[PDB]
């Protein structure tokens, strides 16, 4: 669909998340066109799940542990996307629990940012 | 436009932004749904212009004197728009220098994010 955009009003969408690590989840994701890669609240994994260390740009400058890297594929369901989005790596929100639909995700839904 | 969205490459533009403080300044901003407001390089003001302090909610937990606000209105252009884009303040990075087109900017451009 069509997404204004408000400052007032995150642009947020409604997504089943398939970690691969449990069950899928619908949570509330913020569709994110400046997030290179996709965010995921470690909420929605297994606590028995490996990730892996990585940095990540952020609004603070440089963070080290905040975000791991998923080991496995992320599948991802829209409520108008029959197919899922895989991605092949995306991070892993270990603390604030921020679900964050990135560039790499909105590439697979063929999404786009229109300027009139 | 229309901007397709790859997470191998930013959602960037060449925007005009007039601080009031000095002669406008052509700049690349990344174009960014995820921010609510807009964020531009500190390199682009006076050294003796006054700004105002602000927190803002970012990646790694909190950072109080990291981002600052304008007094005066900021007026952004880009290049398939005549007319200036007038925010009545956006923050400015003070350390990263960061280029980002906020949803308050976006609004303005009437612009919205679309998923098929
Ligand atoms: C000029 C380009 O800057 P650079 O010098 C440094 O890179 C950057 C690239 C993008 C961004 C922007 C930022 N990215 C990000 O954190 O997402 C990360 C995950 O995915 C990877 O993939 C690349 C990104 C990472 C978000 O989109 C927006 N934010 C909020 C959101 C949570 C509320 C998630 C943080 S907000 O904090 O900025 C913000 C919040 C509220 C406001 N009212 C105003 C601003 C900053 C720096 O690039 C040149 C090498």
């Amino acid at each position: 669909p069509v997404i204004p955009l408000d400052p007032a009003r995150r642009p947020v969408i409604k997504a089943q998340v398939d970690t691969q690590t449990s069950h899928p989840k619908t949570i509330e994701a913020l569709l994110d066109t400046g997030a290179d890669m996709t965010v995921i609240p470690i909420a929605l994994f297994s606590s028995n799940t490996p990730l892996k260390n990585t940095s990540v740009l952020g609004a603070g400058g440089q963070t080290q542990d905040h975000f791991k890297l998923t080991s496995l594929p992320v599948l991802i369901r829209l409520p108008f996307r029959t197919t899922p989005i895989v991605l092949t790596s995306c991070l892993v929100d270990t603390k604030n629990n921020w679900a964050i639909i990135g560039r790499d995700a909105l590439q697979q839904c063929q999404g786009v940012l229109y300027l009139p």
